[PDB]
């Protein structure tokens, strides 16, 4: 129910360079999937967003064809970026 | 010498959803091939910078290959979303 208190701090300061598993919805498991697939950094994932035009359903089949994360997980990574922008874009 | 008053518009206030050829260093012309590339705003123009870790040569090379933009619209563009990150991200 509560989003951990990542998601709301996540949200409430620059991203900076912190890991990709920094993102809420990725956990240390999925965080290392896609930094095997490139994305050492939460500002190349957030670029992947941004691509898409925060399309929720071709992020989240990119996400889990991506890692295999669960419909729950990508739901966290959709609110918890879509939110930065809000406040950063 | 000096950059049109866009560059400095640009870094001075969010990007909103203007259109791509608002970036500075890309006009009218330039900014009609990146559309039909599918790059139909600027947010989605930096998603590709934010791809690319920043990487000047990586950059430029993919502009000037995706358009045929010249060395000196490059460095337009390089500079001009390099310091909207600076001060957004």
């Amino acid at each position: 129910m509560t989003t951990s208190q990542k998601h709301r701090d996540f949200v409430a300061e620059p991203m900076g360079e912190k890991p990709v598993g920094s993102l809420a919805g990725i956990g240390e498991v999925l965080g290392k999937k896609l930094e095997e697939r490139g994305f050492d950094k939460a500002y190349v994932v957030l670029g992947q967003f941004l691509v898409l035009k925060k399309d929720e359903d071709l992020f989240r089949e990119w996400l889990k064809d991506t890692c295999g994360a669960n419909a729950k997980q990508s739901r966290d990574c959709f609110g918890c970026l879509r939110e930065w922008c809000d406040a950063f874009l």
